[PDB]
This record gives structure tokens, C-alpha cells and sequence, in this order.
């Protein structure tokens, strides 16, 4: 009926005399504490266990009593840690000059705790002494404590006030630290919420440090500095997307992209397209002018990064417009030839093909297997050239094994000429699909193209779910229908399969069954395929129920789930779309800055005393950037909820 | 009307994918083009009761891939009278890959970004409509043009 | 290259001595102002046309200098409004003791402004002096002033502090006021944003007033009070959804719903349905028992509202399975009978049809004509019963003009027997669709059923735009294809239209063209319908392009638009779904509380002195509810950003 | 700050006119944004503009254009244009009579003032209930 | 003349809404610093 309540976690109660002592300390009564500490007769005094009359003194940051305990031999213990957390400078140096339960883990060090608070003044005061942060990497002996110690160390290293005070190159260490913390959010898969916040903090510090640049001279000194646009390439390597997409960094990049050319045009977008097509038409003239005279008024005009990109685009566009004129302009009746020689276009499309393979290999020397697969557009490029090698090789094989001409209806099942035609057609799809990557250069279609590919990975996760439901139902339908497989002789027009006028043998084999359930997603499989000649009503009804259940799961449940996660993913992506696109466009621009492979694929087939000064200039600019950043962040650190406490403390002095 | 411009940007992505697959299908199927005489009741193309010559020419191939968005192209158009199996299977795989990209990926992408745009537009809908209605009203304040077109001449 | 800056609207500047006067009052100095005022009888012309120091005295609520100024005849003007806005009680009553630019509109009065602030103490102070509020009704002039004046009046009447002080029945006036402000949010369509906030505030006041009830006796007094569950019925008519859906109001209603019969709260989900079924099977014996022995042990069982609901549902359910049995029991003998008499089923379902008509008329006159219309489940009931009248009447007519039997294949085109069969089948769909309304009684399917109907209006608006696009494209296709219309004789199986095996004449007439474009939404129109026998390639291509353009607009643009707004609407609706469902379930429950129409339709066709005390009890409870509400509101009105200012005021006295 | 701005303007101050772009691109862009951030001040317009409503119309439209041409600094220019659009709307919210509203909307610089608002796409100004 | 009245009302309202708790506490503390009596 009732629930009696008692104290289970019993404690040693403080005496009434002891409570008065702490009450006097809490009110700053110097006189009472002095007499109460005057009984040096060795009783109730402070021992290694203590009670502590110093934490409350630190709590109120009243310096008068705080010094009164220290000379009376009170066990300080971890008192310095409590002072640092309070962020009171006066109490910290008082305890510094005087050099069982705790609210701090035993791995916490005074320099570590100061960096956690990000207090510039206290961190600086501590570093004027010997301080050393342990280097992060024993996990088996105690795993909980090892993980917490590692996170505490990284939380101190990632402090903007510590980096600005003790890093030779604050920008570089923020790049490395942000990358390291991003990796740890995966390997240390349990503590990912705290490491990601630390990584985002390091990325902000470098971005805010360059925001203090006041002139273009300062900005170019930072971005062109070599450790031993070098600094901008390091930012791309570490995936510093916010740093790269800064308006001043983007403005400097556009100056080198357009170069002398007045490409900064933004008016009457119609004439932009008309003007852009002008250079593309005369692209071969620019290529030959550079080939025969690198130094000329028109010779170096192709050297412009924006002009070079247009020339390469028009050269590629000619290739696609060249294969398109191969089934509509050349082949009239030379199709009964068993093995044909390369035609007029094939001979005159061959140099384009060789340039692509040579260009791919020539850039394969830089980098290697790594840093190349992770670019998915290079995966497409590998497929085109591999397929282009197969059709070229398969064409000359049929040129030596066949000489006569026979009607196509009499050729073999796997004739080499037929195989090459299939491989060539697949390459044409891949070649035209590469024009999508050119959309990054456009400010209207760029963000959309980047967004489209940014969530194709969520599609792959779903298609693995669907591929298992498809295989489950294909097993059942084939296990029920394989008894009634009929030969192509008995079918009308000698046609067997689902590509006939009358679809038949839809579930006869497992290979056919997998295709039948694929085409039912688009409604291209008729319902009469669930019928067999034996007219066994029970068997046919069961098969139609398997087919109907598969349709409900796929077209009502799975595809509606797919729509649901596009909506959720697109909302998150749309916020970061502008930064993501500008990072991608930057990599496109820098690929045309360097002096290498400037000629189009149709033409490319033809085969220290100063360093000491530059480091001094970089350090001088870095010193000014840090000074402006520290002054700014100090101003924003002040808040009304903090000034009220200080204003109250000064107003306490009414004794006068 | 406020977000028909976003549709236009998407329709340029689709037109590039449409052109890529129409090139491959026409490059594979143009050898087997047949005359209208050899087809039943002298009908050639996909507008016939028995669809034929779906990928014979580039102009026909572009229409065939358009009508497959609405499911109006039958699957037997991937078959040819020669019956080389390998050629017909490759063509049906090009057709199937185009269907996945368009009807499962691109159209669902359009739905996702159409939902996001409508959220931002709906907040400003009242202000946008009242601005448009004001221009309608002020067009009838002027004295000129009072008479309707049947009498204004 | 420079923009000079000047003061364009410059007024008279305050001189040095006047400015010194102003800052003397600002700092609270008395002797300076007193001496300055005592010597300002000759050079300072303080009059009805002078400038003022009273407002700053009110601002710092320094009553001493404020009191001083009235002693020297300073033009007060509308300084009382400034004191009321500051919400300082001392300054208000001081200004009340003594009997061109302003920050207030000329229509604002002291009582109206006090109600805007919702300050209980100041409003009470002013009301004690016999104040009045103008009654709300463009004007002869200043339509702008009329709109602002009306909103200012309603902003004062809708003040909870004013209602609590000067309303005989605060709950009723909050009901009426909230309804009135909801109407004004449409008629005054320009100022809807402010009126909606006022209406929401009134609906909250009544809800928070009943939240102060502390016993079921108090709640029953409020809800059963008749001004001339009466008070709960008034809340339904004013659409007080939040008031009705309160957990204590819903709890009281539940005890009346289960009129002593077990509350059905500890039954299993599967067990729940099992013991619901047995009561339904016993409905025939319960109805007759009440008919012969109403005062019996089981005669009054049907009086319980929840039992009556189950009995009526089972009686209706028997009718639906009964129609379902009509098509599986009649022999094919009547197939050739021209005019058949009602069969075994038709004769034995006739009384149940009349019960629905009699019940419909009974509740039609009770609600009038406007209450009946505003219920979309009654439109279905009217249409369903009208079709049953036509079906019965048309069978009688066919019974007198036909006696023999003829095969149906040679029957007339519009035979009356055929027409009746079509009308009977349509009403069968409507009868079964009526079972959806029963979902409101369920806690799982209830909120979902209410959600589906809550935005069918948005579908209707969208379907009007689509119908105009459909009409536009049906005009062009018919204008292009009507030349090639062919007779049914020339078609293969004497079949004309799109309902044949080989579709033809899809766009021959406008009526056919409208159906063809409807069925193309679901993909049921084949592409060869764009082909005509003349084989004119130009016109056939044009027709297919207009057909293709319609498909893009409908199936890619319009239907995706529908999904977008249907998703946005669902997010807003889902927040209020629980309140909306509970309001709907309440109306369902109260319909079974009344004695009228206790018997199901199969059986329903068979043929003051005390009012003074009740008002006293209601007023006593209202007094306690208001007192608790005012105390809670006053306590909750305290804030950190308000308490600090008064702490500074007392601290600034410092006279010791 | 209305009081400090008025104090300084009385001492015959000036502001450079916004448009040299190649000597220092970073400094030129920041200088231009600083000038427009001062011109778009509601307290400066209220003190030193002959027609505050027309000034906010032109300035708000000019800042909208700059949010495209200066495509890199669009975030700061967008909130400056929105600030000018709000000022004109809030200034007309102080009308207390239909005579005052009719004087404003029918004024010809030489419903003329309402036609100018449609030209500059002042949608919030046009859609005001009054 | 109308513009002058509109600006005057706008400025008076703008000054009132510029007052805040986070700022009023500052000069409230500063006034109390005049504790010399
Ligand atoms: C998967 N499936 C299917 O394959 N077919 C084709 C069979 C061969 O053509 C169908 O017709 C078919 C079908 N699901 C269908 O809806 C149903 C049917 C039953 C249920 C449900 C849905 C849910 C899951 C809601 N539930 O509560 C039960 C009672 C189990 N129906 C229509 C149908 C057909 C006959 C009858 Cl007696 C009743 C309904
Ligand atoms: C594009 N495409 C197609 O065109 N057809 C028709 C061919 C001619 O009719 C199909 O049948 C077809 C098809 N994609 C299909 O699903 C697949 C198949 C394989 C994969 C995947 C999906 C994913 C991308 C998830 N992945 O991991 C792999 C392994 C590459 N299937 C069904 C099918 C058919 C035969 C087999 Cl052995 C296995 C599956
Ligand atoms: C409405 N419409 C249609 O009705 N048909 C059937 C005609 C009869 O069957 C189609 O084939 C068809 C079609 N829209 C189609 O895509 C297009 C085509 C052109 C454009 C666009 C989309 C957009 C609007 C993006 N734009 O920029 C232009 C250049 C105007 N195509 C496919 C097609 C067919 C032939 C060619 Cl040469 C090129 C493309
Ligand atoms: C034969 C078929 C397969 C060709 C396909 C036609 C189009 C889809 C292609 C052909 C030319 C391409 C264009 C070539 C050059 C440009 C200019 C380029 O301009 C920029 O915005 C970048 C330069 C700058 O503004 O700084 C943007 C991409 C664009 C429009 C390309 C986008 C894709 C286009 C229109
Ligand atoms: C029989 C077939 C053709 C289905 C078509 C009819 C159903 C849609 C109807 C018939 C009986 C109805 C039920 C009759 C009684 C109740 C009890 C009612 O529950 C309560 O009043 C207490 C339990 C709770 O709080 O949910 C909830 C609605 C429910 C299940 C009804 C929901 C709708 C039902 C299932
Ligand atoms: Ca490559
Ligand atoms: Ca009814």
C-alpha cells in the first residue's frame, strides 16, 4: 500500500562546526576563517584525506582565502584542474606559483584541460613552462580507458588556440588533423559522433584563418607556398571543400582560368553560346599553329586554360559526330561481306581511338592504380578503350579468316564480324555518356549533375535488396514451370522465349525466368505466360499467385521505398550542393592549367637562396592572419551571460 | 509555372541519355532494315499493329525510346528475322539498361527534386499570386483596349 | 565619384539649457528639476502647445518627478497610454488621480490598450471606473482607418484577462469569439494573419480554463450546463476540436459509451474481435426483446450506446452480404424474361431498403438543409437511396409492359430491365463504400481514414486543371482525325471504338476522343490508333506528336505535381491527425446516445424552479476555475528578462 | 545607429560612389561590399534621402543584380537586398489614413508609385493588405 | 509632408525595438558603478 523511503547510499555527515567553516568560506569571511585556522594544536586540521575548503574558494574565485589555505599546508591535489575549468586566470597562476574523489578522469592533464576550454590566455600561460602532450597511437589491458584517453588527446590537439600558439604552419596542421579525425570516425566506429565534430572544427579553423586576408598579395603568398598553387593542391588532396570554395579563392582561380581572354562575360547568355562555338569551329587551326609555332600571337592563344578546354571539347565532339556518320552515310550494301576491311570512316576514326588510349596511358604514369579507380569517370574511360581494342583486334582477325561474301542469314551463330559489331555499338553508348561530365563547367547544369551522382551509391544498396527478392521468386517459378518446357519447333514461327509475338516459355529455365521478372517491372510481360498446354488449373493458379506476389513486393513496396529515400537523401544533399559543385569544377579547371597534353587527342598521338625568402614571406603573413583571428575570436567570446558574472563580482566591493 | 524551369534543366539531362542509347541501338540494328512491301499490310514502323523496324533509322530509334517511357513499345521489336541470338540479346540488354536508367533512376530523381522545390515555393505562394493578380487587374484599368477583339478592329 | 550626405528632414534642435533639463530628469535628479521648474515661470511657456518631460519620467517610472510635473500644469495629452504600455501600476493610478506626435493611433483608448497588454492588474484598475468598449460592426472616408479600428477592438475583446473579469460565462464568449474571428479571417481576406492568431488564442483560453478542474463533479457541472452534455454540444457546433479532444472530456465520454458494460481495455487484440462478433450474431434477438419487453433484463441491453453501435453495424452488414448473395442464387431462368417480378432475394430485401429511406427522412429534417449538406457521407447516402427508388420503380414499369420471354441478344437498346440492372449495380458500389465511415470507431484505422478525406479537396482543385489540359488536346486530335471516321460495317468484327480487340476510331468524335485520352493515363490505349487507312504520313505523325505531348504533360509533369503537393499536405495534416480523429469519433458516439432510432433499419419501419439552482452551481465552479487560471497565469508571467529590471530599480535606491 | 549617424552627417561627410579591379582584386571586392553595406542602412536612408521609398526600390534591385555578377559573394548581397525591401514595406506600414496612402501611391517623380514597385519586383510591398 | 510623418513614426518604433535585455543590463551596471554617493 505504501513505499517507505530511506537513504541507501549512506554518507559521513558533516558536523555543525564544520558546516559553519564552509559557510564562512562561501561568504568570503576572512576573519572567521583566520581564527578557525589558528588552532595549530593538531586537531581536525587538513590531512592527506582532507574534507576541501579550497574548491569552494576556487569556485567563487576569491583570491584572499585561496592564498590563506596554501600556506597552511592544505593538500591541493587536483585543485589546478578545477581552476582551469573555471577559466579564472588569477587563481591559475596562484596555484602555479605554489608548486580521492575527482570530477576529472585520471588521464586529464592541466595542458590538456586548458586546450579543451580553448582559452587563449590560460593555454598561453601554461605553455610558458614545460608542457608535453602525449602522442596518440595496449588496448587489450583496459579498452574503455584507452579509448577515452585517445579522444582526450585529439580533443586538445584540435584546439584552435593551441594550433595558433604552437604550430609553425597552422594551415597545414589543420589540414592533416581534420583528415586524421575524419578517418578515426570510421575505424573508431563507436565514438563517431565526437570525432566528426572535432574534424568539422578543424576544417572551420583553416577557413576562418584565410578570411583574415586583407589583400591579394597576402592570398597569393599563402596559396603558392611550397613546404619544401601548391597550397591549394594540398587542400584538394585533403578534401577541404569549404576552404577551396571560398569566394576569394574562387575569384583568384577564375583569373587564371580566363587568363587574358575576356571570358568573364555573364550577360546575354545567348551570345555566350554563339561566341563559344566560334573557337570550336576553328580548333584545328589553333592546334596546328601551336604545333608549327609555339611562340606566336595565335600560337599561345590556345595556351589559355579556358580556350584549351573549348578546343578539347570540340575535338571530342567531332569524334562523336564522326561515329554517328557511319550507319547513315557510308554502309550502303557492303554487309554480306564475311570479313570487311576497315571502311573510310574506320580508317579516319582510328587516329581518334589511338589518341584516347595514348592519352589514358600517358596520364597513367602520374598516380597509378590508386587515386585513379576512385574517380568513377575513369572507370568508364577504361571500358571504352578496352572495348575499342577488342573490336579493332576482332576486325583484322576476320579479315584473314574470311574472303568471300555470304548472306547474313547463313552466317554462324558467333561469327567474329557480328561480335565486333556488338562491341562497337556498346562503345558508342559509353562515348556519348561521357558528355555528362562536361556539365560540371556550367553553372546551371553543374550542381544538378553533381547531385545526381552523389546519391547513386544509395541506389546500389537498394539494388542488392531487390536482386535477392528477384532470385527468390525466380527459383520458385522455375521450380514449378520447368516440367512444361516446349521445343522451338512446336511454337509458332519457330520462336521461343519472351521476345516473340506470343511470349512463351517464360519460366522454363532459370536464365529465362530472371529476364521475365525483370521485364515485368516495366509491364512488358503478358499475363498469358502463366498458362501451359496441360491446362492444369491448380498449377497455373499457383504460378500466377507467385507472379502476383512478386509484383506487389516490387512495384508497390520496394519501388516506393526507393522513392522515399531519394526524398530524404536529396534534402541533405541540396544544402551542400553549391560547395560540392565548386570543388568539382576546381579539379576540372586545374587539369588545364599545367603545360602537358594541350593538344587534342587527334594531334597528341605525335611524340636555396630563393626558398629561404619564400618561407620568410609566408611566416610574416601567417603571423598577421593569426593576430587578426585571435583578436576577433576574443571579441566574440564575450557574452552577456558572462559579463553579468564579472559585473556582479566588481559590484561586490561596497566596503569603501 | 514557378518550377517548370527545373523540369527544363532535367529534360536536358534526359535528352543526353536518350541520344546515347539511340546511337548504340541504331548502330546495331540498321543492317536488318526491311522494306514496307515485305511487312504485313504494307505498314512499316512502330505505329503499326505489328510493330517493326523500331531501331532501323536514327529518327525512328529516337521515337521508339520515347514511347517506351510510357510502355507503348512491345518487347518483340528487339527481334530480327535473321535470329542470330547474340545480336538480339545485346539489343535487348541495351533496351533494358535504358529502361532502368530512365524509369527507375531519372524519373525518381525528378520526383525527389520536385518535392524539395515545392516546399520552398509553398511558403511564398500567397505573395507570388497576389503580385500576379495585381498585374492582371492593372491591365483593365487603362481606357484603351476596352472593346473585345470581335469589336476592337 | 562621391556622394555628399545632408540632413534633409531636419527639425528644430534642442538648445543647450533644454538638453541639460532633459538629462536631469533622465538621471533622476530632483533638486535641479525642482529649481529649474521653480524659476521657469517667465521664459518657459509651458502650455497646450509646448514640449515633453513627462514621457521620460514615465519611462524610468520615477514617481517623484512625475508627481512634480502635474503640480506645475504640464499638458498631459495621452501620457496615460504610455504608462499603460510600460505596465507600471503606480504611474497609471497617479495619472488617473488628476482627472501632436504620438506613438499610438488616434482610435486607441486606455481600456483598449490595457487589454492588448493582457495585464490583469491594470485592466482591473480601469474597469472599476466604468469604462466601455465600442461595439464592432468601409466608411465614408478612411477605409484604412476602419480596418485598423475593427482589428483593435477585437484584439481587446479577445483578451483572456478581460474575459475572465467581465464575462458572465467566460467559456461561452470564448466559443463565440473564436468562431467570429475565424469568419473574419476570410471576409477580411487581407488581414487574415492577425485574425487567425486571435482566434487560436481564444480557443486556447477555454481549453486552459477547464484544465483547472480538480474533480469529476466540477467537470460534470460545466459540461451539462444549459445556458437557457449541452455545453459539449455547443463546443461541437463551434468546432472546438482541442476542447473536445481533452483527455478528461474524452474519459467522461468513454464511460457513457460503455454504459456499465466492460470498458474493453484489458482485452487482447485477437480476443477483441471474437467477443464483438457474438454480439452481432445476437442482434435479431436483442431487437425483438426491446420491442416486446423494453424493461426486461436483456431489453435494456440494447440501450447501451456501444452495444447499439454493434447491433446497427451487424444489421447493415447482413444487408451487404445479402446483396452479395443475389448474384449467386438466381437461376438463369430469368435471363430471357423481359419483365421479371422481384425474385426471392429482391422481395426479402425490400423492407431493408425502405428502412434506409425512412431513416434518411427522419434525420433530414432534424438538421435542416445546410447541416445535412456539410457532411460528405450524407451525399453518398442520398445518392444511394435515390438509385434504389429508381431501380424499384423501373422494375414495376417493366412488369406491366412485358409478359413474354425473349433472348437478350435481340432486346431493345434501352430496355427498362437493362437500365434498372445498371442502376442497381451502381448503388451496390455505394453501399459497400459506406463501410469506410465505420473506420472512425477504430483507434488504428480511424486517424488514417480521417487523414485520407482531409485533403481530397486538394485533389479536386488539381483535377480541374487537368480537365482543361484534357479538353485542349482532345480538341486538336478530333479536329485532325474526324475526316477518317469509318463505319462499324468496315471494321473486322463489326466493332467500332477503343473497347474492341483491335482499337479503332480513337479520335473520330469528341466524345470518343475524351475517353481515349483518359485511358492513356493508365496505358490502355495502343499506339496504332494514331494510324489511318489513307496512310498520309504527315497527318499521322502530327497526331502522334500531339498524343505524345499530352502524355508528357500528364504522366511526367501533372502527375508528378500531384505527388509533390500531396506530400506537402500530409506533413501538415499528420501533426493534427489525433485531434481531428477524436473530434470525428465524438460525433459518432453522441449519435448513439439519443433514444431516437434505437432499432435497426430492418425493424425501424414498424410503427423552471430547478434552473435557478443549476445556474448558481455553474457560477460557483466558474469562479474557482478563473481564480486558479489567474493565479497560474500571473505566476507564469514572471520572466528573467523582467525580474532583472525591477531588481535594478530597488538596488538603485541606495539612500542609506 | 540613428544617433551616431546623425552626429557624423552634420560634420559634412561623404561616401565614395561604387563603380582598378586588377591591381588588387581582393581589396576591390571588399571595398565595394562595404560601400553598399552603408548605403543600404535604413537609418542613413531615413536621414539623407529625398525619397526614401524610391531609394530603397532602386537599391534593393541593384543589390539583387550584384548577387549574380558578383557570383562569389552572393550570400552577403542577398541579405542586403532583402533588407532594403523590408525597409520600404515597413515605412508604408506607418500610414494611418487612406489619404496618406493615396498620396504615396499616386505620387509622380517626374498609381504611378505602385507601377514603379511592380517594375522593381517589390512583391512584398505590392501584396500589403492596405 | 507625409514622408516626414512616416519616417518619424518608423524611427520612433525602431528605437523602441532596439532596446533589449542583453543591452539594458550593461548601462544598468554602469549606473550602479556611481556608488560614491
Ligand atoms: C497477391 N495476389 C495475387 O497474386 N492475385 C492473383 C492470383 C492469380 O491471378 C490476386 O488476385 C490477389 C493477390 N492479392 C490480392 O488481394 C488480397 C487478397 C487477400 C488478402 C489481402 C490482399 C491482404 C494481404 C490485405 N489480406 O488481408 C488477405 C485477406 C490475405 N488479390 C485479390 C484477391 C483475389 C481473390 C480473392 Cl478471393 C481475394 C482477393
Ligand atoms: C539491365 N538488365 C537487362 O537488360 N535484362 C534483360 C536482358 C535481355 O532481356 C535483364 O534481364 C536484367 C538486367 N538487369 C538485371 O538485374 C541485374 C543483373 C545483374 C546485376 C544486377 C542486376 C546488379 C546491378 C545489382 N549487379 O550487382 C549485377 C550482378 C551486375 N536483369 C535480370 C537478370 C537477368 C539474367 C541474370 Cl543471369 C541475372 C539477372
Ligand atoms: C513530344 N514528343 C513526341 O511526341 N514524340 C513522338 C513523335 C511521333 O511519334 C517523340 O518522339 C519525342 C517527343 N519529345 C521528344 O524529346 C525531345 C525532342 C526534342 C526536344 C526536347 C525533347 C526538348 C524539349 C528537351 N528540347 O530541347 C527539344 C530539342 C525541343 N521526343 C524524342 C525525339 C524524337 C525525334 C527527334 Cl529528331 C528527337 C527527339
Ligand atoms: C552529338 C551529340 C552527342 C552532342 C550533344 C550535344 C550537347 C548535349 C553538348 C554539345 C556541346 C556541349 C557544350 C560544349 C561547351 C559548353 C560550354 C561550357 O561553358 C561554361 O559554362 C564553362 C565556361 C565558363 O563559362 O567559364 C558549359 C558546357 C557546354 C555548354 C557543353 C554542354 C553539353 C553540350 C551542349
Ligand atoms: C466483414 C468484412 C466484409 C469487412 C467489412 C466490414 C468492416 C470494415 C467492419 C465490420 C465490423 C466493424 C468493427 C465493429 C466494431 C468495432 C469495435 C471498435 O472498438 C471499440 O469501440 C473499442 C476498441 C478500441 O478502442 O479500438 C473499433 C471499430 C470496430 C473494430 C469496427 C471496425 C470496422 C469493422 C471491422
Ligand atoms: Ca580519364
Ligand atoms: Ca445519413
Amino acid at each position: 500500500d505504501r513505499i517507505p523511503l530511506q537513504i541507501v547510499r549512506a554518507e559521513t555527515e558533516l558536523s555543525a562546526e564544520e558546516k559553519a567553516f564552509l559557510n564562512a568560506v562561501e561568504k568570503g569571511d576572512y576573519a572567521t576563517v583566520k581564527q578557525a585556522l589558528q588552532e595549530a594544536e593538531i586537531y581536525y586540521n587538513v590531512n592527506i584525506n582532507c574534507m576541501s575548503a579550497l574548491l569552494i574558494a576556487i569556485e567563487n574565485e576569491n583570491l584572499e582565502i585561496m592564498e590563506l589555505l596554501l600556506n597552511h599546508s592544505v593538500y591541493v591535489g587536483d585543485a589546478l584542474l578545477y581552476a582551469i575549468r573555471k577559466e579564472v586566470v588569477g587563481a591559475v597562476e596562484l596555484l602555479l606559483s605554489y608548486r580521492q574523489f575527482s570530477e576529472f578522469t585520471p588521464d586529464i592533464t592541466p595542458i590538456m584541460l586548458a586546450a579543451h576550454t580553448n582559452n587563449y590566455e590560460i593555454i598561453k600561460l601554461l605553455v610558458q613552462k614545460r608542457v608535453t602532450i602525449p602522442r596518440p597511437h595496449s588496448s587489450e589491458v583496459d579498452s574503455l580507458r584507452h579509448s577515452r584517453s585517445r579522444l582526450n588527446i585529439y580533443k586538445a590537439l584540435a584546439s584552435p588556440s593551441l594550433i595558433a600558439l604552437s604550430s609553425e604552419d597552422p594551415i597545414l596542421t589543420a589540414f592533416r588533423l581534420g583528415w586524421e579525425l575524419k578517418e578515426l570516425s570510421k575505424v573508431e566506429n563507436e565514438f563517431k559522433a565526437e570525432y566528426e565534430e572535432l574534424s568539422q572544427q578543424c576544417k572551420l579553423f583553416a577557413k576562418d584563418l584565410l578570411d583574415q586576408a586583407r589583400s591579394s598579395r597576402e592570398l597569393e603568398i599563402i596559396l603558392n607556398h611550397r613546404d619544401d598553387l601548391a597550397k591549394l593542391k594540398v587542400a584538394i588532396k585533403y578534401h577541404q571543400k569549404e576552404f577551396v570554395a571560398q569566394p576569394n579563392c574562387q575569384q583568384l582561380l577564375a583569373t587564371l582560368w580566363y587568363d587574358g581572354f575576356p571570358g568573364w562575360r555573364r550577360k546575354h547568355w545567348v551570345v555566350k553560346l554563339l561566341t563559344c562555338m566560334t573557337i570550336g569551329f576553328l580548333f584545328p587551326m589553333l592546334s596546328i599553329a601551336y604545333l608549327i609555332s609555339p611562340r606566336s600571337n595565335l600560337g599561345l592563344f590556345i595556351k589559355k586554360p579556358f580556350i584549351k578546354f573549348i578546343c578539347h571539347t570540340a575535338s571530342y565532339l567531332t569524334f562523336l559526330f564522326m561515329l554517328l556518320l557511319a550507319s547513315q552515310h557510308i554502309v550502303r550494301t557492303d554487309l554480306h561481306v564475311q570479313g570487311p576491311p576497315p571502311t573510310v570512316v574506320e580508317w579516319m576514326i582510328l587516329p581518334w581511338v589511338l589518341g584516347f588510349i595514348w592519352g589514358e596511358i600517358k596520364e597513367m604514369w602520374d598516380g597509378g592504380f590508386t587515386e585513379y579507380i576512385h574517380d568513377w569517370w575513369n572507370l568508364m574511360d577504361f571500358a571504352m578503350n578496352s572495348l575499342y581494342l577488342a573490336t579493332i583486334s576482332l576486325k583484322i582477325m576476320a579479315y584473314v579468316k574470311y574472303n568471300g561474301s555470304r548472306p547474313r542469314e547463313e552466317w554462324e551463330m558467333w561469327h567474329p564480324t557480328l561480335i565486333a559489331e556488338a562491341l562497337f555499338a556498346i562503345s558508342n553508348i559509353l562515348s556519348s555518356l561521357r558528355l555528362i561530365s562536361l556539365f560540371t563547367a556550367n553553372s546551371h547544369l553543374g550542381p544538378l549533375q553533381i547531385s545526381l551522382g552523389r546519391m547513386l551509391l544509395d541506389i546500389l544498396k537498394f539494388l542488392f535488396i531487390y536482386c535477392l527478392v528477384l532470385l527468390a521468386f525466380a527459383n520458385g517459378l522455375n521450380q514449378l514451370y520447368f516440367y512444361y518446357e516446349t521445343r522451338a519447333i512446336d511454337e509458332p514461327n519457330n520462336c521461343k522465349g519472351i521476345r516473340c509475338e506470343k511470349q512463351n516459355n517464360a519460366f522454363s529455365t532459370l536464365f529465362e525466368t530472371l529476364q521475365s521478372l525483370f521485364w515485368s517491372v516495366f509491364g512488358l510481360l503478358n499475363l498469358y505466360v502463366t498458362n501451359v498446354k496441360a491446362r492444369h488449373e491448380f498449377t497455373e493458379f499457383v504460378g500466377a499467385t507467385m507472379f502476383g506476389t512478386y509484383n506487389v513486393i516490387s512495384l508497390v513496396v520496394l519501388l516506393n521505398m526507393l522513392i522515399a529515400m531519394m526524398n530524404n537523401s536529396y534534402q541533405l544533399i541540396a544544402d551542400h550542393a553549391d560547395i560540392e559543385w565548386k570543388f568539382a569544377r576546381t579539379k576540372l579547371w586545374m587539369s588545364y592549367f599545367d603545360e602537358g597534353g594541350t593538344l587534342p587527342p587527334p594531334f597528341n598521338i605525335i611524340p636555396n637562396a630563393d626558398s629561404l625568402i619564400q618561407n620568410q614571406h609566408y611566416q610574416e603573413v601567417i603571423r598577421n592572419l593569426v593576430k587578426r583571428y585571435v583578436a576577433a575570436m576574443i571579441r566574440n567570446s564575450k557574452t552577456h551571460e558572462g559579463l553579468t558574472e564579472e559585473n556582479f563580482k566588481e559590484l561586490k566591493q561596497d566596503i569603501s
